[PDB]
């Protein structure tokens, strides 16, 4: 399906830097197009992601969507198998539904014939004009298997690191999550990011969706009961119950491998 997207910058947790970046990587080209003549600028047309599955790079990817009001297309990086002309077939339609975030997912599983859908989605890049109103986004959690003829100038020009959230993100993120539903007010969020160091975004979602799904059986089972003879809330002890359930997903070693990969961009 072709929509705009419904998640904004508000469901996203921490990466306050990365979103203020993507903001004037957008926002200059339309609130100061008096200024992007003056310098000749050419502006933004791709960013690549990186980083630990799960910390919501596809979040992001979408509500850039939803700032500009634009189309979101997603293609998975596997599916692109039977047959070049897939990656034609894509930007055409990407073109058509300008204005339009086309986003490449789990590419790293290109990265690994697929010689040139690679080679058929880089000349795609460049006979495709900024005035298309087309922009691309990447995303993978393999960077030491990036080609970079992918981040020449001309294709995905910014490379953003996606990291694990810190204990202030944890409680954004924690918080987000929630920020819709009815939660008692003894549930100590801060206390819960102190106990989940490591745990990336989804991580962290699964413990709200259980602790939601208990309070749910809860109210269902108990007006069953008090059938025989006021808006029920996700206490503390929903959320006592819902961590034996939970453990990182993401391995310290791994950790490793990006804390490294990134802190050798600076
Ligand atoms: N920063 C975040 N704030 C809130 N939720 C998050 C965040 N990062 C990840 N999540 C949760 O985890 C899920 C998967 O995130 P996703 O963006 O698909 O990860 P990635 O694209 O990095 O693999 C999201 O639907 C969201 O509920
Ligand atoms: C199928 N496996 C998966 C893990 N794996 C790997 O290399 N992970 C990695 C993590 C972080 C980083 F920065 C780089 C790599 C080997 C192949
Ligand atoms: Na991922």
């Amino acid at each position: 399906v072709v929509e705009v997207p419904q998640v904004t910058w508000e469901d996203i947790g921490g990466l306050e830097d990365v979103k203020r970046e993507l903001q004037e990587l957008v926002q200059y080209p339309v609130e100061h197009p008096d200024k992007f003549l003056k310098f000749g600028m050419t502006p933004s047309k791709g960013v690549l992601f990186y980083g630990p599955p799960g910390c919501g790079k596809t979040l992001l990817a979408k509500a850039i969507a939803n700032e500009c009001q634009a189309n979101f297309i997603s293609i998975k990086g596997p599916e692109l198998l039977t047959s070049e002309a897939n990656v034609r077939e894509i930007f055409d339609k990407a073109r058509q539904a300008a204005p339009c975030v086309l986003f490449f997912d789990e590419l790293d599983s290109i990265a690994k014939a697929a010689d040139r859908v690679i080679n058929q989605i880089l000349t795609e890049m460049d006979g495709m004009s900024t005035k298309k109103n087309v922009f691309i986004i990447g995303a993978t959690n393999r960077p030491d298997i990036i080609d970079p003829a992918i981040l020449r100038p001309g294709r995905l020009d910014q490379l953003i690191y996606i990291p694990l959230p810190d204990e202030k993100s944890r409680v954004a993120i924690l918080k987000a999550n929630l920020r819709k539903s009815p939660v008692a007010k003894d549930v100590d969020l801060e206390f819960l990011a102190k106990m989940t160091n490591g745990f990336s975004g989804a991580d962290l979602t699964e413990i709200c969706q259980r602790a939601c799904k208990l309070a749910i059986r809860e109210s269902i089972e108990s007006e069953i009961r008090r059938e025989r003879e006021p808006v029920p809330e996700i206490r503390r002890d929903h959320f006592e119950e819902a961590m034996r359930f939970a453990r990182r997903s993401v391995s310290d070693n791994d950790i490793r491998k990006y804390e490294m990969f990134a802190q050798t961009l600076q």
